[PDB]
């Protein structure tokens, strides 16, 4: 009970502004009708700027506290499911019987991508990146379900969505066979949500493939763990999309396309180029590639991370999963021993400790998926697979906010109005 | 010019907050340090809060006034022809000849789609709604043009621009014929953009197409007119796409999605309700469908626009250039005499002069593409291809500021931290 | 010597050349020439083959492919033992070599494919089946 009282902004004389409080973090200064009067703020990024009210997701970035409607990441990550996880962040409460049963039902009921669709993967090269492929299916999906693009309908819109929850899997694991030039596999009805994503992954006609629990368990906690994670730039980027009304899988596809800018964006090898000096200078089995490689740090390899301070809430479970698994796959992540020494320089080397470069959730999960057997390409498709719950979410509680659509000012610094004389022919 | 200096916030402590002045409209408060200080605006819609510093277009709606690079957009349209637009645009200046001459020549040096890609489009049903196609294919470009995603690199963002600046024409052109089931038609190089266009819309093997030269500078003009329209909705989603990494061909293809949203967005019979009871109660040669059909109205039909008080200054050389078409087409434009009508509703009827329902920029290109044999369904696509060059230096610029990502704030207002126990069983 | 048929000749006539012992009178020139371009369109199911190999292909274990599945689309000269058979397949491959080789590096790079111009020389059609496309006229430099 500080300055939950009022504010006032003085350019030659005194305005009045609210300081609306929230039920955990900041309080915001209500600045909604300044506009009004021309006073205008000037703040590339946002970071000075509430853009929405939410209650979704809360995170004290120096606390590390990640939670999900209120509910504590690490006890959802151990003792719920992704599923019953997507209803809390769909529904805001833990499920009942009845209400999950129901849920879980209408999602298994819809997994299947119209048959048409397939041939859509097939016009794609095979050497194309599985992410790339990832974004240009679900772009694409308006072209066919043309049945829920009315984002004003909360009946277009809940179908919308538990057609995203059902398909993704779906959609993702195709990506990786058409990758791997493998047929593609059908989901089954009798397996879980991370059982039957695992099964499509890796089946195969040649025989029945059996799931390890610890496997399907694992997995289930990965998905769990990269369900949201508040408001970051994809997220914003579904929210600001979908302001204008954007169908919903557009503005899926947006987030994926944003989730994974920072991969391509960096360089063809900007955390690669000395993923090739492993060759000549591998004399000293570590320091020689990742580990002398980030001149410009990366916490796209699972190190630090800029909302967290001193650790991620969600590195506690992925490491003690990732633990289990290297365990139970055993002679196989023998090799895979290097985890322990990048976690060693993580944490000793001073480079790490001096900029702060934690072994991140992206770290222990990496390893998990590495163990499982898939392809470095395949993460951030899997994890944007784990954040649709999540932009769904956020995507919804937008359209309930009366919608207001994202109409941002600017501060024009450039030419003032001068006749136009062309001195051209052509 | 009085307090162009600085001003206070006042919460529970003075801050010194520096305003800063455009060249050109109002001024702003540079509140990027609020937020370290723990302090945070609260403005969902950004309607009190400038994103960012842009030299591109300015506009004053309650003036009318409309100018890209300084140049007012009529001038622009009337002396200029799209090709230096994109130039003045993307670089700030009008181009000398020779400078024309090489901008003229790269895009034309981009022109072809790889082949690969045109196999995408036989994956779409007809159907289709030629719109959904497009944010199809504009999103599964990244997968073909691999070697351009490096945004943070200069010359792969000129080699995007260029390559998303010379293919929509040819997409677009595409995106119509797929549909109505004629062969697709290559870029010619001795053709103009505007008339290549034409040329790639309407001719088939059959015979050969004569570029009439008013249609052709109609289009020209309709392109000029849709280049840019400052920091509106779609083009904020494009630079909150990029500004997250995000590659050039998913920016676009997100802005594309953002800017018909509104289209499909309304309703299944949104402004289409009434298009439906134009048969029963068609007693009444007028006012029986579009005259009775916004309830809801739209300025999607042509009437009125939310930036632009009095008039849409875009609309002026619009109207005019309509004129000549109609002119042109002679004996094929008669029936369209319910555009003369439709004017003059918007003009003296008292709901319309009352909400300021005035005929915007789209009313008169619609008549000109209506006029033109060109479907409604095509009328998007046009807008947003055309619209690309603004969506270009929007991004372009964006980055040479220093791609500032988003990362807004929220107002938490759901659960304090709660303990979970599943009340479920399965 | 290699030396003057480079110099003097052309790649057709030391087609003829080699194949028949014996330089061309201008008649047996001619008579040869026409065979040539008479059959150098390869089949159209063919150039569905094009489409199954990955864009990716390195254009050389592309044309080992495509040559390799030609006797399945041209079935009925292939009896090795029949003179007149042999001839068709001298021709066969004489005249479609250019035109697959033209489309193998086409196709790596997303162009659409050339057809064979029968007022160009087999040097310059080749030129013109590599280098043109539907978008401008292709000059063949001499």
């Amino acid at each position: 009970a500080d300055t939950k009282a009022k504010l006032t902004l003085n350019g030659d004389t005194a305005v009045e502004l609210d300081v609306l409080k929230g039920t955990l973090g900041q309080d915001v200064i209500d600045i909604r009708t300044l506009g009004s009067k021309g006073v205008f703020t000037f703040d590339p990024g946002f970071t000075s700027t509430a853009s929405c009210e939410s209650k979704i997701t809360f995170i004290d970035g120096d606390e590390g506290i990640l939670l999900h409607r209120g509910f504590p990441i690490d006890q959802l990550a151990t003792d719920s499911n992704y599923l019953e996880v997507c209803y809390i962040l769909l529904n805001g409460e833990k499920p009942t019987q009845e209400q999950y049963d129901e849920f879980k039902t209408t999602v298994t009921r819809h997994t299947m991508i119209h048959e048409q669709i397939t041939r859509l993967f097939h016009a794609f090269r095979r050497d194309s990146h599985p992410m790339a492929v990832m974004c240009g299916i679900t772009g694409a999906l308006a072209a066919f379900y043309h049945d829920s693009l009315d984002v004003n309908n909360p009946r277009h819109r809940e179908i919308a969505a538990f057609r995203l929850l059902s398909k993704m899997p779906t959609m993702a694991a195709m990506c990786y066979k058409y990758s791997i030039g493998q047929p593609f596999v059908y989901p089954r009805n009798d397996l879980s949500y991370a059982g039957n994503f695992l099964n499509m992954m890796f089946s195969t006609p040649c025989e029945p493939y059996e799931v390890n629990p610890i496997l399907e368990r694992a997995m289930d906690r990965i998905l769990i763990l990269h369900a949201d994670h508040e408001q970051n730039a994809s997220t914003s980027t579904v929210r600001t999309a979908g302001s204008s009304g954007a169908n919903p899988f557009a503005c899926i596809a947006a987030g994926i396309a944003s989730l994974w800018g920072p991969a391509h964006g960096g360089a063809n090898e900007a955390a690669l180029k000395m993923l090739e000096e492993i060759s000549s200078v591998k004399h000293i089995p570590e320091f020689f590639r990742r580990a002398k490689d980030k001149n410009d740090s990366f916490r796209l390899m699972g190190f630090g991370h800029r909302v967290y301070k001193n650790y991620d809430p969600r590195a506690t479970v992925m490491r003690e999963t990732c633990h289990e698994v290297l365990k139970e796959l055993g002679t196989k992540d023998d090799l895979l021993e290097v985890a322990m020494e990048l976690e060693n320089i993580a944490l000793n080397d001073p480079y790490f400790i001096e900029k702060k470069l934690y072994p991140n959730v992206d770290f222990y999960s990496g390893i998990i998926l590495k163990a499982m057997g898939i392809p470095s390409s395949m993460f951030t498709v899997i994890a944007a697979m784990a954040r649709t719950v999540g932009w769904i979410a956020h995507w919804s509680e937008m359209h309930s906010d009366g919608m207001k659509i994202a109409r941002p000012r600017q501060l024009y610094t450039g030419y003032e109005k001068r006749d136009f004389k062309s001195d051209i022919k052509r």
